[PDB]
């Protein structure tokens, strides 16, 4: 069917796919009990996307939703890759500063909240409801940035110099990429439909990459996966 943004969910496709393998090869050669965990969790995330972004590129995961006088297309696909990544991530950012059970609960809790409410959002037929949950989604966000923000920051000074550095950076990768994706779904073909659907996937792309295999490398790259 040619869509004009094919292009880059092949190009999501083959990234996703490559940093997934890489992830693979060098996780297996790990002995440290410890780096292993860390190694199949950060696999297991790029290896989810690709599935997703293969997908839709082979026309999955694409529906179109009545509102504001048009049948715009959704692409409902990215939250089937996003409920069972994101939380993925934070589980690595917990295990690093040792977060207690507690607040993995409460994170990956608001997190499942984020997702689900974003994709009701995406599905919406009235206009305006549509912002509501997206409302209720960005604020699900927000607790979850603040945790690891106020929280964790805080938890990693308990851990050596090295491994609250890792922490750090990775909080800082997370806070600027996770915080983008809100204002995309606002502008974009879910939202106002300013932004056309081929630079909203464009956009959602460059930041799936990079929270996912740019994420991995630094992570997986760093001494503080060794227990
Ligand atoms: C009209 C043009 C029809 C052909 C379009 C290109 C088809 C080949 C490229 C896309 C393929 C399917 C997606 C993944 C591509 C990965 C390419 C190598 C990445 C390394
Ligand atoms: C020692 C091994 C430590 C890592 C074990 C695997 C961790 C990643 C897989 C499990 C995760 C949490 C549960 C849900 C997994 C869903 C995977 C995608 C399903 C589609
Ligand atoms: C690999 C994918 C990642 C790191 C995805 C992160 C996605 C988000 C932070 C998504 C946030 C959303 C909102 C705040 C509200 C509207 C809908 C979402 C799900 C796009």
């Amino acid at each position: 069917t040619g869509r004009p943004e094919w292009i880059w969910l092949a190009l999501g496709t083959a990234l996703m796919g490559l940093g997934t393998l890489y992830f693979l090869v060098k996780g297996m050669g790990v002995s440290d009990p410890d780096a292993k965990k860390f190694y199949a969790i950060t696999t297991l995330v790029p290896a989810i996307a690709f599935t997703m972004y293969l997908s839709m590129l082979l026309g999955y995961g694409l529906t179109m939703v009545p509102f504001g006088g048009e049948q715009n297309p959704i692409y409902w696909a990215r939250y089937a890759d996003w409920l069972f990544t994101t939380p993925l991530l934070l589980l690595d950012l917990a295990l690093l500063v040792d977060a207690d059970q507690g607040t993995i609960l409460a994170l990956v809790g608001a997190d499942g909240i984020m997702i689900g409410t974003g994709l009701v959002g995406a599905l919406t037929k009235v206009y305006s409801y549509r912002f509501v949950w997206w409302a209720i989604s960005t604020a699900a966000m927000l607790y979850i940035l603040y945790v690891l923000f106020f929280g964790f920051t805080s938890k990693a000074e308990s851990m050596r110099p090295e491994v609250a550095s890792t922490f750090k950076v990775l909080r800082n990768v997370t806070v600027v990429l996770w915080s983008a994706y809100p204002v995309v779904w606002l502008i974009g073909s879910e939202g106002a439909g300013i932004v056309p659907l081929n630079i909203e996937t464009l956009l959602f792309m460059v930041l799936d990459v990079s929270a996912k295999v740019g994420f991995g490398l630094i992570l997986l790259r760093s001494r503080a996966i060794f227990g």
